[PDB]
């Protein structure tokens, strides 16, 4: 068992897991006759087949008791999944690199500053949304289609991680 | 010139133009051990070709001078386009039903309560983002691909409309 280090979310640090949806440090160009800044293609929705559809949902999640014992992680082998804060609240993210099974020693914890969303690449292991506030709203963009799009992996007792935010 | 009636945004009134992305009055089911409410598939991203990709961007738009003279509308013939407020600010929406050209007499104006986003269906005529605050941020989900995905139609002088929120 080991305690996760809560790292500030950044494009460079999160690169192996997906994309960071934010305006800070992001490229853009002008549109609407120069009245709007378009921070273009911060993330791309990936699907297994072109027949698949990208859908938009809203998740209203309640906080989990902390410290949290990370007992499992899930992945979507057939599509990406994006979470974007709607209320400006910071939130937590737990992920592990792609692989047949998430490697406990490679698990990472990130903290969004409230103005950052994330898009988990297809196959990336991650924990169900972890809010900091008692209740929070997230805009979610993911894949809709046939087949298996959710693998769950439960760590052994010794492989469990501890998330202790302060 | 006709002065537009600013109507409150609702699913039923906006149905001809697209979907309203909100939790109020929307269906949902529980996930994550009953800790999260999933307001499922509030909108579906539609594309024209299988090679097309759904992308996520952020628009930082400046307010337009009011009263505003509506003299054009745009449409995306190859895909849908969704706008979701990120700062919880209400905003204005101007649309017209599908057709070779936007019909002035059918143009409608809506006002989001700040907790509502909108997804313009493919082919629906709409006006470039109209913020109420001096500056505002929106999460945008739309189609990315080859071809022409933007038709801008300018109204004649007598077809122009007036948007006067004050
Ligand atoms: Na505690
Ligand atoms: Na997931
Ligand atoms: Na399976």
């Amino acid at each position: 068992m080991r305690t996760l280090m809560i790292e500030p979310l950044t494009k460079e640090a999160f690169a192996q897991f997906g994309d960071v949806i934010e305006t800070d440090g992001s490229d853009h160009f002008m549109i609407n006759n120069g009245s709007t800044m378009r921070f273009h293609k911060l993330a791309t929705v990936e699907t297994a087949e072109p027949e698949d559809k990208a859908i938009i949902s809203i998740f209203r999640a309640d906080a989990q008791d902390m410290p949290l014992t990370v007992r499992m992680l899930e992945r979507h082998p057939l599509g990406s999944q994006a979470f974007i804060p709607l209320l400006g609240n910071p939130f937590l993210i737990v992920v592990a690199p792609v692989g047949d099974a998430p490697v406990s020693g490679l698990v990472r914890a990130f903290r969004s500053n409230g103005r950052q969303g994330v898009n988990y690449h297809r196959g990336v292991w991650h924990h169900p949304v972890l809010t900091i506030e008692k209740r929070d709203d997230f805009l979610v963009v993911d894949r809709s289609g046939s087949g298996n799009n959710c693998d769950e992996h439960y760590f052994t007792e010794e492989q469990m991680l501890i998330l202790n935010p302060h």
